């Protein structure tokens, strides 16, 4: 049970340029797509939102009843599909050799670590295991499942039916916005009818990146493309976009709320190499009132210069660098007999690394994180 100081900072931010090496997707029917040409031909959305229809006429809550919601049991809580795609990549594009990184994980999990210093009320629990000279990092399914139910219970005990329903519609409005702001294909290739709202569709980019001395593989969802996907697969990340929604800023409190949202959005995009974010601003009746395009690199200065402890993107990044370095130093890379858990506890404000002693290792190495298909492949090399 080792701990890391919450004031830990890396010497420099030590940045590296990320690059996508492969992608996979879950389509609108819950099926997974792994072919590289197919996924970019059929599972990519394209940004299209005329300034004409940003006049307060569009209700982001309209059609809430026809929301196609995936049951949260099946929402990639494991690493199965990621490892399926990674296996394919190593077989077909890495000459049958393992990808050359130290860490393999999801973008969202790293965002949690990166945003931690200014979100000390949010618990973090990550399973870490060493395999084939690499660290695999995932959230814990049973913990996530239990934490998800407890948070819903709290909401039900603290919210009226009206406010609870309002929350659900806020969630829906984000997916609604993505639907009305994107096209299945470029304009020229679309019908005029095109010119279900769901959370099934997920386009997952997988990038090689890093920080400091660490080389990392991050899998992260991408909302859409700003213009086009280049054919030679070069600098593809620079064409991706992120789509977000939030309430219009009509008070100081909401500006504070937005700055905290904008910071998490920056973290999300920065780790992934996403250079563009679009925020849709809605009123209480969910009508789309305004839109704003952000360059990811301009957000840290926006936050710092805001006339409202104080969120610092550079500080957060230095903390992130210290954490990654700590994990690679404290977890033996060649011991495959153990499993570890990194945990941040809000009530004690402690950041701990510990060896799991309940034989969680057995389940993690046989389904939840490592899969039989992936292990056999790595063994065969
Ligand atoms: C699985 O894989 C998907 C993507 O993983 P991630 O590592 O990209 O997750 P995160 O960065 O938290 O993305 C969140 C997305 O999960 C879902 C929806 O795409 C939601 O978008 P918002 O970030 O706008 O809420 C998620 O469903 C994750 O739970
Ligand atoms: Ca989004």
């Amino acid at each position: 049970m080792k701990t890391l100081s919450l004031q830990s900072r890396a010497k420099t931010t030590a940045l590296k340029q990320p690059k996508e090496i492969f992608a996979f997707a879950r389509d609108i029917d819950g099926e997974f797509v792994y072919d590289q040409k197919i996924v970019k031909d059929e599972n990519v959305s394209y940004y299209y939102l005329p300034d004409s229809k940003i006049d307060g006429s569009i209700d982001l809550q309209a059609g809430y009843a026809k929301f196609k919601k995936i049951p949260e049991e099946k929402n990639m809580s494991d690493m199965k599909c990621l490892l399926t795609a990674l296996t394919k990549y190593e077989q077909e594009h890495n000459n049958g050799e393992k990808v050359n990184v130290d860490i393999i994980t999801y973008r969202g999990l790293m965002t949690k670590l990166l945003a931690l210093p200014y979100n000390l009320n949010d618990p973090v629990d990550l399973n870490v295991l060493a395999y084939d000279g690499q660290l695999f990092i995932n959230s814990d399914e049973e913990i996530e499942l239990a934490r998800r139910k407890e948070e819903d219970e709290h909401k039900q005990q603290s919210m009226t039916p009206e406010k609870y329903d309002h929350m659900k519609r806020c969630e829906f409005s984000g997916y609604k916005f993505e639907a009305i702001a994107t096209l299945p294909k470029p304009w020229a290739d679309c019908s005029r009818q095109q010119i279900m709202v769901n959370n099934y569709e997920q386009y997952i980019s997988v990038i090689k990146t890093g920080i400091g001395e660490a080389k990392m593989l991050l899998a992260g969802e991408v909302d859409c493309v700003w213009d086009y996907i280049p054919e030679d697969g070069k600098d593809v990340l620079s064409h991706y976009m992120e789509l977000k929604t939030t309430r219009i800023l009509e008070s100081n409190g909401q500006v504070v709320n937005f700055e905290k949202k904008l910071f998490k959005t920056w973290a999300q995009c920065f780790l992934m190499g996403i250079r563009k974010v679009v925020y849709g601003f809605r009123d209480d009746s969910f009508f789309l009132r305004d839109v704003e395009l952000y360059k990811t690199e301009e957000i840290p200065l926006l936050i710092k210069n805001n006339a409202l402890g104080k969120i610092n993107c550079t500080t957060a990044l230095k903390w992130y660098g210290a954490v990654i370095e700590w994990l690679l130093q404290e977890i033996p890379r060649d011991d495959t007999s153990k499993a570890y858990r990194v945990s941040f506890d809000p009530s004690t404000r402690t950041f701990t690394l510990r060896e799991l002693m309940g034989n969680e290792n057995s389940r993690l190495r046989n389904g939840e994180m490592l899969t039989s298909e992936f292990k056999q492949w790595r063994e065969s090399i």
